């Protein structure tokens, strides 16, 4: 079951990738995107208490409007993760279905103050298809929240480094 | 509280999701859309304890387990995410362990990649991708046989001092 | 953050990547007044319990000490064999040189049956960006039936200048 293999499939070229996108929380609508998945603590009119579990199926769109061309989807479960300060542990991938990236994810696994950090960075711990051996970060900021709902847009940049 | 020979291995076995009759090796942890039909409805969530075996059968050689929680994660079509360790019992990888973050998509790729995310033992600095064909799926009572291939490069051995704990003494490799 | 980072374009490899250790202590706080985690889903932590924690990390074993970081995320049991825990975790620091940045675990934790347990470095940030390496956790106190526990973590990662 084990095979060890030669390394000798070697030499590739790097590439670097910047993506910008924009990422859509819709929590509020008659289609949203995201579902609580466990609420310890209950239910706070517009915070997240700790323990609470959200799974995740957003959209990923060039631009901050909804109909502007989507790009990809965000997909996993994000965990109110602290007893001070609101913060967040987002547990997901980046699946990207247009043109050149079309199949091909990133893997996240971050922490995310959305109280207190205006630009927030998080770490790439893998990617698949065209990220294959991905390394790199993001750096995610608020386009909006309105409060009323609790709906978001949050704009990603995304700095990869991998192999074509 | 701070201070300041890589190998590349192959791997071949078959991921076991039992989930009919007696010897379930998952556990549903949540589903607040229900139950389904042929389906787990988005934002289910399912603890797994799988055996891996060297060969599609149950009775094969079991040589690691597949330990972790999987979601479904879409609301267009049924598929997950993988936050899993697989830790290996046998061989020279016995005691090791590789990490995955992985989108499944188990309705729409014949085989689906997944990325190693890290290791430990044999598998220190572990960076790699795994790919995920069935052997055999139902998704009517939901068990499935999944062959995998892991591609993954690591490197081997240990570093180089001890402070005092009440429990464990000292040392440490020091 | 920071304004600006620098790196080595390699997409393997450490280029200008250096080598760091820290130790500190990690605090399970179950029992008591004000404590650190909260079950999350409950299916002493039977197979396919959650529980999300929010907990301190010092820089000696007591909660006295000068806190130095949170380790933030979930932990789930994972095997029906024994009590055995999947962490999901990121390490914050807030303390010196890397105050401000994190470290991401994805880990197995053979909490009954391992006195020392090595978990993965699967990401980091700010002063930990691209971080490869792993950790090492022991008990230093463990109360197997109450669940308090203090851990004693010794981390190795090579990271960038």
């Amino acid at each position: 079951y084990q095979s060890m293999s030669p390394t000798v499939l070697g030499f590739q070229e790097e590439k670097f990738t910047h993506l910008h996108f924009y990422f859509h929380d819709v929590v509020t609508g008659p289609k949203p995107s995201m579902v609580i998945v466990a609420e310890p603590n209950g239910k706070a009119k517009n915070s997240l208490p700790f323990g609470t579990v959200v799974a995740m199926d957003d959209p990923l769109t060039v631009g901050p409007e909804s109909d502007s061309k989507l790009v990809g989807k965000a997909q996993g479960i994000y965990t109110s993760i602290s007893q001070e300060e609101m913060g967040l542990m987002m547990v997901m991938t980046m699946a990207f279905s247009d043109g050149e990236f079309n199949g091909s994810t990133l893997s996240i696994l971050a922490r995310n103050m959305i109280m207190s950090e205006p630009v927030r960075e998080m770490a790439i711990v893998g990617g698949t298809g065209a990220f294959r051996f991905a390394r790199g970060y993001a750096q995610a900021k608020f386009y909006s929240v309105d409060f009323t709902k609790g709906d978001a847009i949050v704009e990603y940049d995304i700095f990869v480094f991998h192999y074509k």
